[PDB]
């Protein structure tokens, strides 16, 4: 979802942290073509063109094919809904904090559209060498063939840094979000690195609460997943014995420890 061909319009640019993620994406790689703040319309931020819209922005920057939300969250749905009406494919929400009903209608109005949301309350998503559409830092990652998918911001760093230092690289890691309800989940996630060519094993990263675990394990089960899959659970349906047992029960290698990811992945390597 995320590779040379990514245009980012940040929205929420003016902001302390759509400003300075816009500068650390620009300084990675990322083509940051614009950025949206209303009533910053005209001004620029690190070289960033700022509008007052998204419209107005893909009418002097068409190439924009992927959005990230730097937006407060009383603000962040409405930032999601101008996205998804502008015909953006791919909108990532960092924001943390939004009431769960309002999630609820923002993804499903998504999905109604044929838009992927990731997140929110999630870190985003990069591909090692190539793109970062997200805040974490690059220095942490490596290009590689291991895709990873985490619920856990800070599993997902911790996790990815360990297996560069062992220098197993990353195809793309993506942070789904730890909110009760996110976007793109695990099995879709799945479908997805299953037809990457770069991606050779898979890492998942959960944790208690909700099915999105078990539903995975289902469709690993139903051979809708082939390559091989390292797992981690947090919290030693819904419960942190059910998902390992059932991620288990589909050929999983589940990881008792985080450190425990690597020699998992190197082998199934």
């Amino acid at each position: 979802l995320v590779d040379s061909e990514t245009r980012v319009l940040v929205q929420g640019i003016t902001g302390r942290e759509g400003s300075f993620h816009a500068k650390a994406m620009l300084e990675y790689g990322t083509k940051v073509v614009a950025g949206v703040t209303p009533g910053k319309g005209g001004s620029e931020v690190h070289g960033v063109p700022v509008y007052d819209s998204v419209k107005e922005a893909l009418a002097e920057h068409p190439e924009i094919n992927t959005s990230i939300v730097f937006v407060p969250a009383p603000f962040a749905p409405d930032a999601v809904y101008e996205a998804v009406d502008a015909g953006i494919r791919l909108v990532v929400v960092i924001t943390e904090g939004i009431p769960v009903h309002d999630t609820m209608r923002f993804v499903n109005y998504a999905r109604q559209k044929g838009a992927t949301i990731i997140g929110p309350n999630c870190p985003g998503a990069i591909t090692p060498g190539q793109a970062k559409v997200g805040i974490m830092p690059g220095h942490i990652f490596k290009e590689g063939g291991v895709a990873v998918v985490s619920r856990s911001g800070t599993l997902t760093y911790e996790i990815s840094y360990m297996l560069t230092r062992q220098g197993i690289g990353q195809s793309t890691v993506i942070g789904i979000g730890g909110d009760p309800i996110v976007g793109l989940s695990f099995t879709e996630a799945l479908k997805l690195f299953q037809e990457d060519p770069q991606t050779e094993a898979l890492v998942l990263i959960g944790e208690i609460g909700g099915d999105m675990e078990e539903r995975a394990a289902e469709m690993i089960k139903k051979g809708e997943f082939t390559k091989p899959v390292i797992a981690y659970i947090a919290g030693r349906t819904g419960t942190y014995e059910g998902k390992v047992k059932a991620l288990r029960e589909a050929g999983v290698e589940v990881a008792e420890t985080p450190f425990e990811v690597p020699e998992l992945v190197r082998k199934a390597l």
